[PDB]
Order: C-alpha cells, then structure tokens, then sequence
C-alpha cells in the first residue's frame, strides 16, 4: 500500500552548501597545523630550551585533542518525524489503539534534598501525556524509603484526577502545573473552548490549595517522632530505618482503582522501594533502575522504558508518539537501542553565566554523533528498548542459561520473551505482587549478569556512558530525536559550586571508566562498534586528561613575565605568517561551526570560558584523585577546587605588574616582544575572568582560609621563580 | 476599621511584612512555607478588602482637596477645631484599645491615639522636636 | 525611466553588508601595509582608519544582526555579497 510504504520518519543531511566548506577547511586547518608543528619543532630556543619544550608539548596535546574532537563531526545530520502517519498507521480514530506499551521511570533519593513539589509536578506531567491510559505506566523509586514521598504521591494521585482531564480537554502545554501557571505568555492565545476561563480559575485555585497541602505535609514530616513514623491507618511505617527495611510496592491508579472527574481512568502510578539491608551494596541509581526494570517487567511488562529524572518534567505531551515514530518502525525499530532527547533547562540567566544551557555540545557534538551510530546516552530523557537491556544482539543488522543471566524468578524469564510487551498469558494475575516483591530482594542479583552485561552497568559514577557504550559495542544503533518543542525540561544549577561539583563528578567517572576494563581503547573489538564511534568514546573518556597541558599553558606567560624569556626565538615574517594563518583558520572554522550549528557568538564564547575554567579547576583534581587511587588508597562548598584557578590568576596579575615595571618603567628602550607577552596574559585572565568577578563582586563569597592558601602558594611560586 | 480585619489575618498566617501595600506587591511566592488550609480564600478576601480600603482612602483624599467656604465640618455636624493651621486648640482622640471595639476574632487591638498639640500665633512650636516632646 | 521592468527581500541587504566587509578588508590591508611592513612615517593613517570607523560605527547593526542572535540571512545573499566584495577589491588592487 502507498500509505504503508511512506516512512514514519526521514533523515535530513546537512546541505552540501554548508558542509563542503566545513570539510574543506577542516582538511586545510589540518595542513596548517602540521606545517606549524614542523616550524616549531625544528627551530628551538637556545637560552629557553625548557620553556620551548614545555610549550611544544602543550600545543602537541592541544592539536591531538582538537583532532580527536573534530573527527566525529564529519557527517552531521538531522531527523524529522511525522505524527500524522503514526496516527494513520497505529492510532486510527474509532479503531482500538495499536500503540505499544510504555513504562516511565522516576528516581528519588531524599525528600529533604529534593522537594516533593518538583517530583509531584513531574508525576503530574507524566500522567498527563498524550498516550492511551492503558498503554502507559509510571514507576517511582524511593531510595530513602521516606513516608513523605509516599504521602506526596498519594496526594498527587488525587490531584491528577482533576488536572489530567483539564489538560486533555484544553490542550494545555506544558502539563506541569507549576510551569504552566508561571508562564508570562498570553494563556488565552489559540484557545477556542467557551468554558476555558472559569475552569482555568478553578484549577488554579485547586493547584494553590494542593501546594499548601504539600507544604503542610513537608512541615509535618520535618521531625521524626519518638516511636518512629506511623501511617494514616495506625500501622507503623515499614521504612522507619533507611538502611534496614523490606521492599514496598503500592499501586495508586490504573485498572480498577478509581475513575477521574470525567469518569475515565488514569495511567497507573506505582510506588516502589527496594529492600535494603546492612552489609549489602545497593549500587545506588544503577541498582534502583535495575530493580525498577524487573518490577515493571513483572507487573506491566512494557517493551519500552522511559528514563525521567525527578527534576525533569515532560514539556511536550507528544514526546512518546515521537519516540514511537522511530521505535515502532518495522525495520529501524528492531536495530535501535534507545532514543535520546536533548537536555534543556529553565530558570537560567539570560546571559547564561555558568553555560548551563550548553548549546555547543547538544547542538554540535550530539548531531555529529547521530550521523555515525547514534548519540551517547547521557543524563535523562531516554527511551530504551528492553531487548537492548537484556544483552541481545540487533535482530536486523536453555532454561538454566536463562537462570544464570536474569535471575531465579521464572515469571521474569517468561516476561522477557514478550516481543510486543504485555503480561504473558501463562501467568496468574493474583500472584503478581509477591513476585514483584521477590525481584527487589537484596540477594536477587547473585550469580547473575545484572550490572555487568545486562541493565545499567555498575563500576562507574557515570553509568549512563558505560551502558550506552555496552549497547553500542553489541552493534545497536541510536537516534537523536530533536522535537520542535523540547520534550523535557529541568532545573539548572544555581551557583558555581554545584556546577563545579558536577563537572568534577563527570571527570571522576570518566577517569574511573578509563582505568577500568571497559575502556573503549582496548574493549569492544568484535566489529560491531564503528571506528568513529570508538574515537568519540575515547575522546569522551580521556578528555579530563587535557587539564595538564592547560594548566601549564596558562602559567606560561607569567613565568615569562617573571624570568625574561620568550617561547619564540625571533619574530620573523615566515613565523608571523604561519601564526596569522593558523589563527585565521581557527577563527573561520569556528565561524562555520556557528553557521551550520546555529549557535550565537555569546553562547560559544561563554562555553569556551567555562571549558577553560573547568579544565583548570575540576579536571586537575580529578586527575589528582585518579593518580592517588593508582598509587595509593586515599580519597577526599569544597574550598580546595578554587585554589588552582585563583592562584594562577593572581600569579598572572603579579607577573603582568612586574613585567610592566621592569620592561617599561626601568628598561624601556627596546622592550621587544612585550606586546604579545602581555596579550597572552590578557587572554588567560579573560578566560579566567569569572573567578575574579565572583571573588571581587557580589552574590558570591569565599572563605579566608582558601584565599590565604592561594596567596601563600602564589608568593612561594613567585619567590622560587625569581630566585631561579 | 481596616485594622480590625488586617491584624488577625497577619497574626494567624504569620504574614511578613505587615504593611498591606508592600505585602501585596511582593514578587516572592506567597504560598511558600504556608500550611494553613484556609490561606488562599482568606488572602483573596483580604486583598479585595484592601483594594476597597485604598479606593476609600483615595475618595477621602479627593474630597478634602478643596477647603469649603465655611471651613471643614465633621461627620456629626460639629465644625473641625483645626480649621486654622496656626491657631487651634489641642485635640486628643482615642480610636482602639481597652473598651472600644473588638476585631473579627473577638479580641482587642493596640490603642491608637491621635494627638494635635495646641498652636497659637507668636509662639515657636520648634517643629519635630516640640512635637516629640508633646 | 529607461525601461519597463520592475521587481524577506534578500537583495536590499547586499549593498550595506558588502560595503561593511569592504571597509573591514580595507582596514586590515591598510594596517598590514602601513604598519607591519612600512611603519616609519605612516602619515595620515590615524585619520584614514578613523573615517572607516565612522562607517563601521554607523552600519554596526547589520554586522550585529549577521553575527548575533534573533536574526539571520540565507547563504545566497552572503555568498553574493562576498563575491561582489572580492571582485571590487581585486579590481581596486589591480587598478
């Protein structure tokens, strides 16, 4: 049929008019880089040989990093989806829906650190998605086993009864009440229903009362009672001890249950808390996700799993349909491991002082990855296929064995064999809660492959990268869905401390992956993994190692300003021409990067600032911790990470002052290369300006101990450099 | 008269600040740290009452802009003693406090006293210092 | 007047962008010629650049829109402007 032959989606290669010059000047800049290195190596500095050697090592490292970064971006593409064809094929009006089932996972660890209002908003947004109510289920994992989360979910389930029909009737976007009622956009735009105003006022008042109720619940649960927590029916709370409690599973909505305001049903909401016992490693988020996968397979057994963070809400209600446009395709859907959505955040400054938007990565590197094998699974907002998580190869590219791979639960083994999802027919519905409690036992993952070859992979802080790499080495492919309206939105870090800690955590995870047996350099040699994807994985693994060449280079001018030497033997016409050509090539290549990627100058400029800041601050301590773990067994706002950048900044300032005094006030005459000498320090201080702005400005603050340490280290370094 | 409604609301709901104009013009989320189940309805009612109070104050200001021909007169027919700014006897009035009138909760309110010191021609009143001493 | 022919309209921005990039190229070339190579008695270059600054000061919004956000032009008009600027520069250098 003509309708059946029309694809549900199609790829849009970057038009040749914008991709041919990109490749041309990539090759050209490679040529000038090689010529520049040939010039630099063969002409050293006689009286400053050590400085020349350090500098040439630094640019060699920089060029290697640039090559490894630029190579994956050879073939960027875009992807376009058609929801009307999906409706024609699977969601035809009148006929029953043929869409596949969906499970959406949310994970929370502490109601004190993560306010229950945000989790309630996320749950409300998920429950109001534009999907059949019987084909979508929501699972919430609570690692803290706190009754506050249970009561917040119980109240959110009662508010959903009123919120979901309103959104479905009036096409409200976004479905999260907090972000919808706080929007400055005209809410009467494109609204045609005659009863919009009264119902909107009523639902706003109801939401305000719900917020007050949630605040009261939070206030009441602030202090633990003497005899532990108790429920509303007199029974004590099983999760009184955070580190010692049995597994708990509760169902709030769905089949049977209770209907909503319009009389229809609502998506099933399940509260799951895995068993915790002393002396057992729970593996934190990876173990929680594995337990959620097992529970969802036991109860609902949807064939696709949505990973949503607690602070991320479904902004676009059509995200599930867009995911199914790829995942339900008869040909591509078999070979797809997951669908990845871009990460967007709200509440960010207009200038994005901390580069929280991160436009450069998600709009250049992700698109380049999508053109070879698929984006790397990062963060949240990912639609995984169950068959990929089970350690199976791509279809289109032995009971004892099953018990050795999945576990000792035969119901889960039976559920794993359902291609289209759903509860297996040869399974009693009455005995389903007991098996779901069994699969979250602390000792279930014994002598099995969970966390090693199937599910989320342990052994690293950033388990997402490891899971994506393990799926990709099997030969699976991934897509990078980029909807017109962003599918998911979250909350950006407020101050610099949280961003620095997050960058340090990412770098530590990358280092741990590098030192483990799952390194892309020497793992995955089966032929399934593509060469360019392997290079991208290596680049994402050994990126923090570029901290050492950075921290030396930023310290190069100040030493020059405190010793009297230059890295260039003598300024010549040939050398000046080579330097100018290299700078022009770099600037032009960046220009076409913006042109094809659609990124403004401000965003990429501040992204470069933040990249330099991160490499100088967090990656250095990441490498220090890695070396300490290699050579020993020691380990650690954290007032130590800011010591290197501030020390280097004031070293550069002192060196600038000393050089100006020495070569102008006293010497003068033929000052010489002092113009570029000061320009280099100006570049360094510009790249590290935000630290000085925070230290000297407002809305910040640094303890005196770290400042004293930095000043003492700077004075010691300056005295040693002057003496030697 | 507006105090008899404003004060119990603030004391019950721990409203900060207590000035209605600055409280109702705050961009901070007013639902933060509020646990009472009847906060929204009472806040809406008190906001409407404060708007009506502002309208009444505006009407009073507009009415008193122009002095009448025979001087000012009170609401009971007696003339205003302070017709002349530089020549009037001292006036003391008590509005709230002990006895008086209770609020919407049945409790009393802090005493409010209106004091106007005597002014006569040829006498130096010393302005704010004299007013404070009086 | 002379015929009977007649016509975002991506032609109106061709003259200003072409003239702006011509001024930028001329500034760069003059700085290279009269400072990097010649130096000595550069002469009235302080005025010669300054006048050009005036132009780039007055036509700054076009550059801000082209390089900034909340704007954008197709590749065809940029290619036409670059080609016209290169042709004009080559003709001026040759003559």
């Amino acid at each position: 049929m003509d309708e059946g032959r029309q694809p549900l989606w199609r790829k849009l290669p970057i038009s040749s008019s914008r991709i041919n010059p990109y490749r041309i000047i990539i090759v050209l800049r490679i040529a000038i880089l090689c010529l520049f290195f040939h010039y630099r190596i063969l002409h050293p500095v006689n009286d400053a040989y050590a400085l020349w050697l350090t500098s040439v090592i630094c640019e060699i490292w920089f060029a290697v990093s640039w090559i490894f970064d630029q190579f994956p971006k050879w073939s960027p593409i875009l992807r376009e989806t058609y929801l009307d064809r999906l409706s024609l094929r699977y969601e035809k009006e009148g006929k029953p829906s043929l869409l596949a089932d969906i499970d959406v996972f949310v994970s929370t660890v502490d109601p004190m650190k993560e306010p229950p209002l945000i989790t309630a908003n996320t749950v409300l947004s998920i429950l109001a998605v534009d999907y059949p109510v019987d084909k979508v289920a929501c699972y919430v994992s609570d690692d803290g086993a706190a009754m506050l989360t249970f009561e917040a979910l119980s109240e959110t389930s009662e508010f959903a009864r009123k919120w979901v029909p309103f959104c479905k009737k009036f096409c409200i976007e976004p479905r999260a009440p907090e972000w919808y009622f706080a929007q400055k956009v005209d809410y009467l735009k494109d609204k045609v229903d005659a009863t919009f105003i009264r119902e909107r006022r009523a639902i706003k008042r109801e939401y305000e009362e719900f917020k007050v109720r949630i605040n009261a619940l939070v206030a009441l649960a602030q202090k633990v009672p003497e005899d532990g927590w108790t429920m509303q029916d007199g029974t004590p709370w099983p999760g009184n001890n955070v580190r010692d409690h049995p597994g708990m599973i509760q169902v709030f909505l769905g089949q049977n249950g209770v209907r909503d305001i319009e009389g229809n049903e609502l998506p099933r909401l399940v509260y799951v808390s895995r068993e915790k016992r002393p002396g057992y490693d729970h593996h934190k988020k990876a173990g929680a996700m594995n337990a959620l996968v097992r529970v969802s397979a036991i109860i609902t057994n949807a064939p696709y799993v949505l990973n949503v963070d607690c602070d991320h809400y479904i902004n676009n209600s059509k995200a599930l349909r867009e995911a199914m446009c790829f995942m339900m395709d008869p040909t591509s859907g078999k070979k797809i491991c997951y669908v990845q959505f871009p990460q967007r955040f709200d509440g960010i400054d207009r200038h994005d002082r901390y580069s929280n938007r991160n436009v450069v990565f998600f709009d250049i590197n992700m698109k380049g990855l999508d053109g070879i094998q698929g984006p790397i699974y990062v963060g949240t907002g990912c639609v995984f296929r169950r068959q990929a998580f089970y350690g199976y190869d791509a279809p289109t590219s032995s009971q004892s064995k099953f018990e050795k791979k999945f576990g000792q639960s035969s119901v889960f083994i039976a559920s794993t064999l359902l291609e289209d999802g759903g509860v297996p027919k040869a399974a009693s519905s009455a005995t389903l809660l007991k098996e779901a409690i069994h699969v979250i036992s602390c000792g279930y993952e014994d002598k099995t492959e969970w966390g090693k070859e199937v599910g989320w992979i342990y052994g690293s802080v950033t388990e997402d990268i490891l899971t994506g790499f393990k799926m990709h080495c099997h030969g699976w492919r991934s897509v990078y869905c980029m909807p017109k309206r962003p599918a998911f939105k979250g909350s950006a870090p407020i101050n610099l401390s949280d961003r620095l800690h997050q960058v340090l955590r990412w770098a530590l995870g990358s280092v741990e992956i590098f030192f483990s047996r799952h390194c892309p350099i020497w793992y995955g040699y089966g032929g399934g993994l593509k060469s360019l994807e392997r290079f991208s994985y290596i680049n994402s693994v050994v990126y923090p190692l570029t901290s050492i060449p950075l921290i030396a280079y930023c310290a190069l001018p100040a030493v020059c300003l405190l010793t009297g030497k230059f890295i260039v033997p003598e300024i010549s016409n040939y050398a000046s021409i080579i330097f100018m050509a290299l700078f022009i090539s770099i600037a032009a290549t960046g220009i076409l990067e913006m042109q094809w990627g659609g990124v403004g100058i401000h965003d990429w400029w501040r992204n470069e600032q933040f990249w330099v800041i991160g490499g100088a601050s967090s990656h250095l301590f990441a490498l220090f911790q890695g070396l300490l773990k290699v050579l020993a067994g020691v380990n650690t706002k954290w007032t130590s990470l800011l010591i290197p950048p501030l020390t280097l900044l004031i070293i550069n300032i002192i060196g600038v002052i000393v050089g100006v005094s020495d070569a102008i006030n006293n010497g003068y005459d033929s000052w010489g290369p002092l113009f570029g000498r000061l320009f280099f320090a100006l570049w360094v201080i510009v790249h590290l300006y935000p630290f000085l702005k925070g230290v000297m400005g407002k809305q910040e603050g640094v303890p005196t101990i770290i400042l004293v340490w930095a000043i003492l280290l700077s004075s010691i370094l300056t005295l040693l450099w002057v003496r030697i």
